[PDB]
C-alpha cells in the first residue's frame, strides 16, 4: 500500500461503517469511481456529523477550509485542519477531475443554515433544502460519474441527488420526528391536516396518507425523468444509477407495505438489492 492507498482506504471504511443502503450500489462501479466515491462519501458525511453528531461550528469551519486550500492550490502540500485522510484523498481526486466547489460551499451552508431547524414554511424552501443537502452532492459527483460535463449531465445528477432525498424523507418519518426533526412544509402539513406528533402518537390516518403519497408522487415523477435520461452517465455508471432509482421506488413500496408506520425503518435487503440488479443489467 501506498500512503494515497491508506487514505483511500480509510475513506472506504467510513462508507462501509455507515452507510446501509449506498454502499451497495457504489462498490458495484469500477475502481478508480469507487474510489472517488468513498473520497467524496467520507468528505459528506464528515461535513453532516461535524453538526449533528461532533456539535462544532469550528470542525465544519475546518472542513470548508481545507477544500478552499484544494481548489485554490491542487498540487500544493497542505497542513490539512480538518480530517487529513479524507483531504488528501479529495485532493488527489480534483487533480484527476473538475470538481464543482461551489457545489461543496453551497452544501456546507445549508447544514449550517439547518443547525436551527426552523421548518420549512413551503415546499420551495423543502425543495431548496433538498438541492443543499443533496442536489450539490449529484453536481460534485458528476464529472466522476459521467464523462460528458454538460449542462444536462450536472441537472440530471442534480435531480437524481434531490429526488433521493425525498425517499429518504418519505422513508423516515418516524425516525425524524424523534429527533424533532419534520420535513413536510407547514403550507402543505396545513393543506392536508396533517400534525406528525398526532400521528405519530395515534397512528397512520387518512390525511397522512394523503399527505405522504402527495410528496412520493413527486419522487416518482423525478425519477421517471431521470431514467428518461440515463444515457447522460457512463456506460458503467448508467447500471448503478438505474439500480438507485430502483431502490429508491423498492422503499416507497415498502413503507406502504407496512401502512406507513412511523415506527419502524423500512429496509431492503441485500439479496434483494441483488436480485433487483441481476433484473436490471441483464439489459446491458
Ligand atoms: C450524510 C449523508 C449520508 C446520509 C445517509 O445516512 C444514513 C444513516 O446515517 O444511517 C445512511 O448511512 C443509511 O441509511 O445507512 C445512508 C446511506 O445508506 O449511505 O447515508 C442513507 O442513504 C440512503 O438511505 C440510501 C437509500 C437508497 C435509495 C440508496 C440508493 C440510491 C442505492 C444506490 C442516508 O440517509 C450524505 O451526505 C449529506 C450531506 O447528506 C451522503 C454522505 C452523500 C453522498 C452519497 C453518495 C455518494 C457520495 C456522497
Amino acid at each position: 500500500m501506498t500512503m494515497m492507498d491508506m487514505n483511500f482506504k480509510y475513506c472506504h471504511k467510513i462508507m462501509k461503517k455507515h452507510s446501509k443502503s449506498f454502499s451497495y450500489a457504489f462498490d458495484l462501479l469500477p475502481e478508480d469511481q469507487r474510489k472517488a466515491v468513498w473520497a467524496i462519501y467520507a468528505v459528506c458525511r464528515k461535513i453532516d456529523d461535524s453538526i449533528d453528531v461532533y456539535g462544532d461550528i469550528q470542525f465544519l469551519n475546518q472542513i470548508k477550509e481545507d477544500i478552499q486550500s484544494i481548489e485554490k492550490y491542487p498540487y500544493e502540500y497542505h497542513h490539512f485542519q480538518s480530517d487529513r485522510r479524507i483531504m488528501m484523498a479529495l485532493q488527489h481526486v480534483a487533480q484527476h477531475k473538475n470538481i464543482a466547489f461551489q457545489s461543496f460551499y453551497n452544501l456546507i451552508d445549508t447544514v449550517y443554515k439547518d443547525q436551527h431547524f426552523t421548518m420549512f414554511e413551503t415546499d420551495a424552501e423543502l425543495f431548496g433544502y433538498c438541492y443543499g443537502v443533496a442536489g450539490t452532492v449529484g453536481e460534485v459527483l458528476t464529472p466522476i460519474l459521467s464523462d460528458h460535463e454538460t449542462h444536462q449531465t450536472y441537472d440530471v445528477a442534480r435531480r437524481l441527488g434531490e429526488s433521493l432525498q425525498l425517499i429518504n424523507i418519505l422513508r423516515d418519518v418516524g425516525e425524524d420526528f424523534e429527533n424533532e426533526r419534520i420535513y413536510f412544509s407547514k403550507q402543505r402539513l396545513k393543506q392536508y391536516e396533517v400534525d406528525i406528533a398526532e400521528v405519530y402518537q395515534n397512528g397512520v390516518n387518512n390525511h397522512y396518507i394523503d399527505l405522504w403519497e402527495y410528496y412520493a408522487a413527486i419522487a416518482e415523477k423525478d425519477f421517471r425523468d431521470v431514467m428518461d435520461q440515463i444515457k447522460v452517465f457512463s456506460i458503467e455508471a448508467q447500471p448503478i444509477i438505474e439500480l438507485a432509482a430502483r431502490i429508491a421506488i423498492e422503499i416507497l413500496d415498502e413503507v406502504r407495505q407496512a401502512n406507513y408506520t412511523l415506527h419502524e425503518r423500512v429496509f431492503v435487503e441485500k439479496r434483494k438489492k441483488a436480485k433487483l440488479f441481476h433484473e436490471i443489467n441483464s439489459k446491458y
